[PDB]
């Protein structure tokens, strides 16, 4: 890692150009040179580089991978002081949270919503059930009615949990990765709900992101689902459309996984202090998100000054109504497995390959095999294992402490 400058690392959907503006201010103050980058499947990437110290100075991703590198030791602690702090959601600064210690900056909140073509479709469904009645009817327009990426789990997850599929059983304030809601009722409905709008042609398994993309900016279809940063590309494609809440599946809401876009300073950084004041007085600022978010929505931000600006756009409305019915996603190490095994599930009952109940069956067992732990109370004498973490700090507690102490209550810790 080269000292005296700033190299970052960024999705390739998200706003980069804006990025790079950001850290053009940041040259023409310090004379620190800032190079942003988006390489591929970066996420996959900067654990394998930032093992033997190489990589970018900072890395942007949802903090649901956060916690894994953190565990491997990649990520510096940060030290927001706490007027600092104050000026963030205390929402935002929950997701960052890993085994009780501060590992990253949050930028945004992200949360899949139902986007439609008014023109299209003045009234969007309400319920999943509706759409196959509504595709029929649009076919014999030249249309279709609804095309969303199937090749990332991420996106068919809210369909899953809708009426009882979850990634680890959370109670009272703690998650317990030994019960893993992958192959239970609630989740082989919303599959098979999912692989019958394929079956009857409402829906191909093929489709990804760039695909879907293309067919709802280009007055294809009328519905996609994505996130806040698919907003610029309808922008610029002359759709007239709106953002509203995702549809109902058995009368009970979709539960997006919710997303915070994180900043993470690399372990092996010789710049930290340099990352610390392009992130806190620089980005995370006003200007520093607007262009930012220009060149792609960000969501809702958390910072809580430009947020107050964002908050009367309709489609930031219709990202946290989404939001408050799902659900944050955890930050614990073992949360990749779950994404590989749900991944691999969703795409091979899309495909036929295999049924629904073969293919949960499988995403079940092959996580719980990758999901040894051992609570953080300090005055255990011995490592005392368990499988429960508290949602709020990440931290491992042993069944004893879950119950018996009062500290990591389901409020506050
Ligand atoms: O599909 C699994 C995938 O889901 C999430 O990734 C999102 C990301 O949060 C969004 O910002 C956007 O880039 O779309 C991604 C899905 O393609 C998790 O954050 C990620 O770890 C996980 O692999
Ligand atoms: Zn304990
Ligand atoms: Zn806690």
């Amino acid at each position: 890692i080269e000292e005296g400058k700033l190299v970052i690392w960024i999705n390739g959907d998200k706003g980069y150009n804006g990025l790079a503006e950001v850290g053009k201010k940041f040259e023409k103050d310090t004379g620190i040179k800032v190079t942003v980058e988006h390489p591929d499947k970066l996420e996959e990437k900067f654990p394998q580089v930032a093992a033997t110290g190489d990589g970018p100075d900072i890395i942007f991703w949802a903090h649901d991978r956060f916690g894994g590198y953190a565990q491997s030791g990649l990520l510096a602690e940060i030290t927001p002081d706490k007027a600092f702090q104050d000026k963030l959601y205390p929402f935002t600064w929950d997701a960052v949270r890993y085994n009780g210690k501060l590992i990253a900056y949050p930028i945004a909140v992200e949360a899949l919503s139902l986007i439609y073509n008014k023109d299209l479709l003045p009234n969007p469904p309400k319920t999943w059930e509706e759409i196959p009645a509504l595709d029929k009817e649009l076919k014999a327009k030249g249309k279709s009615a609804l095309m969303f990426n199937l090749q990332e789990p991420y996106f068919t997850w809210p369909l899953i949990a809708a009426d009882g599929g979850y990634a680890f059983k959370y109670e009272n304030g703690k998650y317990d990765i030994k019960d893993v809601g992958v192959d239970n009722a609630g989740a082989k409905a919303g599959l098979t709900f999912l692989v019958d709008l394929i079956k009857n042609k409402h829906m191909n398994a093929d489709t990804d992101y760039s695909i879907a993309e293309a067919a709802f900016n280009k007055g294809e279809t009328a519905m996609t689902i994505n996130g806040p940063w698919a907003w610029s590309n309808i922008d610029t494609s002359k759709v007239n459309y709106g953002v509203t809440v995702l549809p109902t599946f058995k009368g009970q809401p979709s539960k997006p996984f919710v997303g915070v876009l994180s900043a993470g300073i690399n372990a092996a950084s010789p710049n930290k202090e340099l990352a610390k004041e392009f992130l806190e007085n620089y980005l995370l600022t006003d200007e520093g998100l607007e262009a930012v978010n220009k060149d792609k929505p960000l969501g809702a931000v958390a910072l809580k000054s430009y947020e107050e600006e964002l908050a009367k756009d309709p489609r930031i409305a219709a990202t946290m109504e989404n939001a408050q019915k799902g659900e944050i996603m955890p930050n614990i190490p073992q949360m990749s497995a779950f994404w590989y095994a749900v991944r691999t599930a969703v795409i091979n009952a899309a495909s036929g390959r295999q049924t629904v109940d073969e293919a949960l069956k499988d995403a079940q067992t092959n996580a719980a095999a990758e999901f040894n732990i051992f609570c953080s109370n300090p005055n255990h004498r011995t490592p005392t294992l368990t499988s429960i973490y508290c949602r709020g700090c990440s931290k491992p507690l042993c069944c004893s402490c879950a119950l018996l102490d009062s500290s990591h209550s389901e409020l506050k810790c």
